[PDB]
């Protein structure tokens, strides 16, 4: 279904009941990633996957992607499916959204199952690689998507990488508009920084990172768990950016783990 | 998006440029199980995934499942994206679906990939399974999916088995009745029968299966593909009943590779 937050339509899908959880997709694809979590986790809870603005199946609009923004838009889906409080499973700029969520919303949290994010990702990224990105879009993803899975992963799941790199190229996806506008808001998913708000975060956090991940470093998350107060950090061998098509029955028991 | 046909609206998504490919999901799934096929082939093609009617995002009535109405659905979705002529690929009751469409609408088709699928299936059912499957609903359903994974996907991938014991098991994805109902219809899934009507079937014709599917077995796909005029038979090893799963990258190869 669809709600609607300022004239911008938020794609949602929603199965199940009970305790309430939130998947929010990582950038530049959509809420399909989910898919081994979806279902199993609908039969014991209530899941809701979210496409964000400038994503998937949900509106493009020209401006308007500061985590902030995306964050009302969550909130629009849980106002519409009369929902107080949820379980926040963030991936990348999901995680930035989770916790954007936490500072303006702590309200409406249970808890946070952080997946391989971090906060002033922009100022940590090599400073050639912008230019790479200004240079040649769709290489540059392409060179930074290879530090997105493991070894192990490029040997045994192919189809993640192959399938991470179709998300990009596909306008009807990801417009280039949408990378432009989110690359160009002070709050956007690389501009976004909120280093000395982090220990206003109190809510049960559990930060989830993989080894070999290169978008996002094991120091990015490091960061995240040091400075949220009561935060566990859980540093996944042999997986990259997407623990949850990597190993996904492990991240579902992992999840599973955030219950009490 | 979604299309209203009979009155049941039928939830479709849509990607891409170029010729289109239509991908049908397995019975009691939904359009979701796509994910590793749809963003690669939506760089090359017009890609449209489906919800079948009783599955998913689409609406679910309680009466009727037949193949035909299920067919039509899909021709309703190719009306409103002003499509005249499609590549089919359909996974169990997919393949039926494209099978009947092309039976009924040859002039659709440019090409099939039948997956995994079969006719007159429920003469080949145990006796004794019938009445399994009200008694112990849940039981019997979870014991035919586990013959429809093969031993390697169940070793390296479980979370297939699991995604896959889920979609029953969550009423809002699949809910009982429609499972009744469809076993109830004189043409729905256990009862359509076309074996009469394969030497009809004159578009190029691919049709996939897995040496472990128990739920169709090798002999289930071979008559189709003995039957049907040029038909092509792909047997492939340790693969179950979902090929696009249990080795996706592998199943896009053949994909790309085969004539449509």
């Amino acid at each position: 279904p669809h709600v609607e937050n300022d004239g911008v339509k938020i794609y949602y899908d929603s199965y199940g009941e009970g305790v309430p959880i939130v998947f929010l997709h990582p950038f530049s694809t959509n809420g399909g990633i989910w898919y081994f979590q979806t279902f199993p986790f609908a039969q014991t809870n209530h899941v809701i996957v979210i496409d964000h603005r400038g994503h998937g199946r949900s509106d493009k609009p020209a401006t308007g992607y500061s985590i902030m923004e995306h964050a009302d838009d969550v909130v629009a889906v849980l106002d519409a499916l009369k929902v107080d409080r949820a379980v926040f499973v963030g991936n990348s700029i999901g995680g930035m959204i989770a916790m954007q969520l936490n500072l303006d919303h702590p309200q409406r949290v249970i808890g946070n199952l952080i997946l391989s994010s971090g906060t002033g990702l922009g100022e940590g990224m090599p400073p050639e690689a912008g230019a790479a990105f200004q240079n040649d879009y769709i290489g540059a993803f392409g060179g930074l998507l290879e530090g997105a899975v493991s070894a192990r992963s490029k040997r045994e799941r192919p189809e993640i990488l192959a399938v991470m790199k179709a998300h990009f190229s596909v306008p009807s996806n990801f417009p280039k508009h949408v990378f432009d506008a989110a690359t160009a808001d002070p709050n956007g998913v690389f501009a976004w920084n909120i280093k000395d708000r982090l220990s206003s975060i109190q809510a049960p956090t559990l930060v989830v990172a993989g080894e070999e991940d290169l978008v996002t470093t094991v120091a990015n998350n490091q960061l995240l768990a040091d400075n949220i107060p009561g935060a566990e950090l859980r540093v996944i061998n042999d997986v990259g950016h997407f623990y949850q098509l990597e190993r996904p029955s492990e991240f579902n028991e992992l999840l599973r783990g955030f219950v009490a």
